[PDB]
DNA sequence: GGAAGCGAAAGTGTCGCAACCCGAGAGAGGAACGATCTCGGGTTGCGACACTTTCGCAACCCTTAATACGTTC
């Protein structure tokens, strides 16, 4: 169903849409971002037909967001974020750990489990092509790790 | 995640030393042998340290990126 959907979007065959999730996870270019200060930031980004393939998938899905989350939501960003603590006299700053890179599959699919706003309901064979498209795998070797770049 | 080379941390084995034991031997006193002291070889326990093993820092960026200027993650 998943694939029927993206095909339509993306005016393409359901099976050129299948073929080309198979190797999905690995289609990403890894390069260097330079620091700042000193040193790098190394980034992965997919390749063009899963870039768009990615995209449309987030047309096609509204997942919930809560008003709180400041980030890559339209028509909101760092001014709105600032704006909200700027009349409170004292602050607090805290930060996750390897904050992509420690989103799996696993952690997605609880979260669509016990998500307590609506979400989309997938097709459990469905489920296999949604991790192709959403999830990394940074080592060629190891099939079993995929996470969020 | 983790190349290749490297060293920290921790456990194990080796080995040289010191203390001790033992039998051998030259021979003090004056005839009756063998008092006392030292040589030389061996055994044992100890502890400093050499050797051994394991872990972990982080190269590389995978065929697969885009390029108007800024800011944030």
């Amino acid at each position: 169903s998943v694939i029927r959907g993206l095909a339509a979007v993306l005016r393409q065959s359901d099976s050129d849409i299948s073929a080309f999730l198979v190797t999905a996870p690995r289609k990403y270019k890894v390069y260097k971002i330079p620091k700042r200060t000193t040193g790098f930031r190394v980034i992965a980004q997919p390749a063009k037909g899963l870039k768009d393939i990615q995209r449309a998938f987030v047309q096609l899905y509204s997942l919930p967001v809560h008003d709180a989350s400041m980030a890559y939501m339209k028509g909101k960003g760092i001014r709105d974020n600032a704006a909200a603590h700027a009349g409170n006299q004292y602050l607090l700053k805290a930060d996750l750990e390897d904050f992509f890179n420690s989103i799996t599959p696993a952690i997605f699919w609880r979260c669509i489990e016990m998500s307590s706003a609506q979400t989309p309901q997938f097709e459990p064979q469905d489920k296999l092509f949604i991790e192709k498209i959403l999830f990394w795998q940074p080592i060629k070797r190891r099939k079993t790790k995929l996470i969020l770049s």
